[PDB]
């Protein structure tokens, strides 16, 4: 038995992480796993801080325009952490791999934590942010089980 085909297990949301894997047909090479993770936390950051954006643009309250100016600082960031992160994995480095996507999970759960006292908040920027998260968590264990160099 692969590590991938039970990895599930050793994450905050394992509904989550199962739907993933399946639908994406994992690679039972970590390696590879890691970069497609990569990839689709990419892609969804990219698209939230698009989302972001264009809720700004369209005239919020006050208190609403400094928790999505927050998100959008700590997407921008997380971004470039997420970067640095597939840098270090095509080094085979784990480790680096590792630390940079801690941070950018710290990026999508500060986002989180931004939006919580809204009254009304819009469901993708906390959806996607709930996803980020999930999606660094499963990279995180990932990255965790590559071989030390």
């Amino acid at each position: 038995s692969s590590e991938m085909s039970t990895i599930c297990d050793k994450t905050l949301n394992p509904s989550f992480c199962l739907k993933f894997l399946n639908t994406k047909f994992a690679s039972a090479n970590l390696q590879a796993l890691a970069k497609t993770t990569l990839d689709s936390t990419q892609a969804r950051a990219t698209q939230t801080l698009k989302k972001l954006q264009s809720i700004i643009d369209g005239g919020v309250d006050p208190r609403s325009k400094l928790a999505y100016r927050s998100c959008v600082d700590e997407y921008e960031s997380a971004i470039g952490n997420l970067e640095e992160a597939f840098e270090h994995l095509a080094s085979g480095d784990g480790m680096g791999m590792n630390m940079k996507v801690s941070a950018a999970l710290d990026g999508a759960d500060t986002c989180l934590d931004d939006v919580k006292r809204l009254r009304s908040v819009d469901s993708s920027v906390v959806n996607n942010s709930k996803t980020i998260k999930n999606l660094c968590g499963i990279a995180l264990v990932i990255s965790n089980m590559l071989p030390r160099n």
